[PDB]
């Protein structure tokens, strides 16, 4: 009858909704930090790009949607700092107020997510330096661009969401820099895929600098330039995007199980070690079909999917996790990048015994008129033949191939057997056989 | 070490090329009606648009390059019109000399296609009346055009050509009619899903007539009207495309059996009933997967599949065919259209029982700009919930959908696994959750 949950975005409402809809007695508590519930943080670089007209439009669901059409009772401004797992009681403190209260409950589910990560550099804190992740972040990046004179953006980190910003900054005619970590080269795409990357980059005059340390930030009150190991550069504004921490802090002291980075493990049914206590979405870990492992691919797809499962597990409708395939799409200036499942480094990491193909192909047929280069790169099992993982690059019909990539290995598909698949084909969407199959014969 | 194909292109020459490969002894010889080698066919519309520039461009490989590149004996100009099956002699006739020529086999290939009907109707033969299947075909159509003032264009049958060439005919200025077959009606798609076709149609003038049936063509040397049981038109130029018959009349007397429309059955290996005789592509019949009966359902990525197989299955490299999907795409107008696996016509000829879910969704994310309605439809097994079939209708992103829910089939998937699939998700591309999953969601 009673739940609580800690978080009241993706993985904590698509719960609360599922307790909702299938418990009519349940009393649903939700904690949230902040004072916004069910937004698209994916919508947030489209937003400062001007391609969105507001965070408004980001809003899936109103705080009082759900506390006057479902009954939920959420919080906002409600920061847990701990819980008692034996008592069963969640203390959160007021933001604002600072005042302390006590929240029973019979199952308690931890949907706290991931934060940014700011390392510990002289000029942090100057202004017109920013982490993007909430719609108040969103803002602050706004009003520095509102107010300050900008004309150079420096990026830290490289990933989906440096990318997606190095393309809104360029958008907004700013003069954009990036500057990558060596700790992340073949996390995401193997070294030869990622030249399509680099290329486009040049193409648009977003300056990638590569084996170069941030030391410090530079500036007044405001930035005004970035200092490296190699040099220093003029920046009206820095986005630092160089990594993620579970929001898990909190639970220091309870006996729930952490992954090293403090992911909290989740079992087949989303519940951690401790007793009603069950976890989902980016603060928690995500079994991965491929690696057969509990990884850590904190991505929303996996939240509303961990979420909605969580939900339904803590009303006894048992149901199980199937798996990340650690699918990730990026839409970066006139090209889609697609990855799903295993890449080399991921591969090679695991000792998984494997071979590549790579084709340079089209999209569709190449006499049909605006046809255009496909790149895509296939990793299968060398004795067993198991499709593992798959890297497509291009301007359109990048989507279509990563989905079937991933169908594929959800189904633990051979990769000759994609050759069997009756995949659709018209001139204007496909050659009459799919670039995917073309690679699937070229495997041994 | 001899084999002999007949049909010279996509199921013949993909089998060819496979025997060339695979074995350095073998003496293929490919007899072929006509003049053009391995052609697409499915660009024809695409010329007769101009969005192609030439036929030419439609050419994968010709002659010239199946004789001095790979060895092969290709003939042109060679009809089949017999075949002796115990002597093992192959007969064919000169089309232009009428010289009749012999060959002998070891393993013989038939894959002579389908040919489009033209039925017993007056004025079949008027100047102006087109039946599209070849290059010379769309060069005569083309020459129609040039050489005459066409201003109203009739099309009879509707099917995937049909509206091909619409599209094409309205491009090229043309006021267009087609009159539909009563025999086709949800053969393709469902009433509802049939619909967004009959809208579409509307909206770009396409005055489509409905149960009325064609009596005759009428003109003096050339078309000038069409007759109907309810009328008579004003038409320029007539396409006929009201079905396909199975170009295996030459057999008539070697036992190899044949269904009722006269298409060639073959078991796993792409064997006819008769020792060391094959068939594959348009005049073969199509194991289909759902159905799990030998189907005819004749396109281009099923006979290039089939011809690869046959020659495989000719050189005893033992592979069994995986079956037809029934996937089919066909771009119209604004829309693009999706189908695979059973429609409710074909679940209800079947007797299998079904439900089935439909979603009115967008291709991607609602906030994100130029986001497209998206029509799907989904057929589930009432007891098993195993996913029977899709339809899907939209501007963007149809082909995608499509290509998940062939995967699913392939796979045999349940409907509710495919809620579980780590499909990609950024807002330029889809919704965190994909339309297939949410229709996904609504099954029982
Ligand atoms: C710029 C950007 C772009 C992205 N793009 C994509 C994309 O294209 N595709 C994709 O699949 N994913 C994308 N993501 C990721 C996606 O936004 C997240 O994976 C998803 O929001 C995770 O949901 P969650 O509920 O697990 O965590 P969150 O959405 O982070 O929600 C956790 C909530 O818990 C609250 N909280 C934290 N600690 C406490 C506490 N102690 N007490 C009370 N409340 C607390 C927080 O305020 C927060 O609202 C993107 C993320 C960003 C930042
Ligand atoms: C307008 C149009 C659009 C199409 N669009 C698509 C599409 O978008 N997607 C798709 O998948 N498919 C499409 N198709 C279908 C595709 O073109 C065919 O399914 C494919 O060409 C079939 O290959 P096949 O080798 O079995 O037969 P064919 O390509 O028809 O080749 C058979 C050959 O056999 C020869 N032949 C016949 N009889 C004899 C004989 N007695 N002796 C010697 N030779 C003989 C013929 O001359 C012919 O060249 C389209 C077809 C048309 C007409
Ligand atoms: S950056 C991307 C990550 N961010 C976000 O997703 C944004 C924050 N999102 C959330 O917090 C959740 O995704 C919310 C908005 C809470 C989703 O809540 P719901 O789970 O209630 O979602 P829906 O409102 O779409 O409801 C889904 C269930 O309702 C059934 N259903 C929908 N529509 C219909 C219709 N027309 N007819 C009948 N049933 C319908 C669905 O089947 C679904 O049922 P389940 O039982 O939940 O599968
Ligand atoms: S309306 C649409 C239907 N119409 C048509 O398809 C047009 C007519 N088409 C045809 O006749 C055939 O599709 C033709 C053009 C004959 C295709 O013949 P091939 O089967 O020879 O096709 P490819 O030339 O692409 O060769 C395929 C085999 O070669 C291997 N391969 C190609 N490229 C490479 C590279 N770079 N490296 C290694 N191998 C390569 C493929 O793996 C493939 O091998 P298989 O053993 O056949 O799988």
């Amino acid at each position: 009858m009673n739940y609580v949950i800690i978080g009241g975005d993706a993985a904590g409402m698509s719960a609360a909704m599922q307790i909702v809809r299938n418990d009519e007695n349940a009393n649903v508590v939700t904690l949230e930090k902040g004072e916004i519930y069910s937004y698209a943080q994916c919508g947030l670089p489209y937003v400062i790009s001007g391609a969105i007209a507001s965070t408004e439009k980001l809003i899936a669901r109103n705080v009082k949607t759900f506390r006057d059409k479902y009954g939920i009772d959420a919080k906002v401004r409600h920061e847990v700092t701990k819980v008692d797992t034996e008592k069963k009681i969640v203390y959160a403190e007021h933001t604002k107020t600072k005042d302390v209260f006590e929240f029973s409950y019979d199952r308690l589910l931890i949907a706290t997510g991931v934060r940014p990560v700011m390392p510990e550099w002289e000029g942090r804190d100057l202004q017109g330096v920013h982490l993007l992740k909430t719609i108040p972040d969103a803002e602050r990046i706004l009003k520095t661009l509102e107010t300050n004179k900008v004309e150079d953006v420096t990026i830290i980190g490289g990933g989906a969401i440096g990318l997606e910003m190095a393309e809104t900054f360029v958008e907004l005619g700013k003069k954009v820099r990036m500057i990558e970590r060596n700790d992340h080269i073949g996390t995401i795409y193997d070294g030869d895929m990622a030249e399509y990357i680099y290329k486009e980059a040049d193409k648009h005059h977003i300056e990638i600098l590569t084996n170069e340390n941030v030391k410090a930030f530079k500036g007044n009150e405001r930035v005004e330039a970035v200092e490296t190991d190699k040099g220093t550069y003029k920046a009206d504004l820095v986005l630092v995007s160089v990594g993620v921490k579970p929001n898990t802090d909190f639970l220091e002291g309870t006996n729930i199980r952490t992954n090293h980075k403090g992911a909290i493990e989740v079992n087949a049914y989303m519940q951690t070690n401790v007793q009603d206590v069950y976890a989902a979405g980016d603060c928690a870990t995500h079994y991965h079909v491929i690696k057969e492992i509990h990884d850590h691919i904190p991505i929303g797809t996996t939240a509303n999917k961990q979420g909605r499962l969580a939900g339904l597990n803590m009303l006894d409708k048992r149901r199980a996790f199937k798996g990340t395939l650690g699918t990730g799409i990026i839409k970066f200036m006139n090209l889609t990048l697609a990855r799903t499942g295993l890449n080399e480094k991921e591969a090679k990491g695991l000792h998984i015994p494997y071979k590549t193909v790579k084709v340079d192909s089209t999209n569709m047929a190449g006499y049909y008129p605006n046809a255009k280069p496909l790149y895509l790169k296939l990793l299968y099992r060398s004795d067993t033949k198991q499709l593992l993982g798959g890297q497509v690059i291009g301007e359109e019909g990048v989507d279509k191939r990563i989905d079937v990539i991933a169908m594929a290995l959800f189904n633990k598909m051979s990769i000759h057997d994609l050759e069997d698949v009756d995949l659709s084909y018209a001139p204007p969407y496909n050659s009459v056989w799919d670039p995917i199959q073309q690679a699937a014969r070229r495997a041994e």
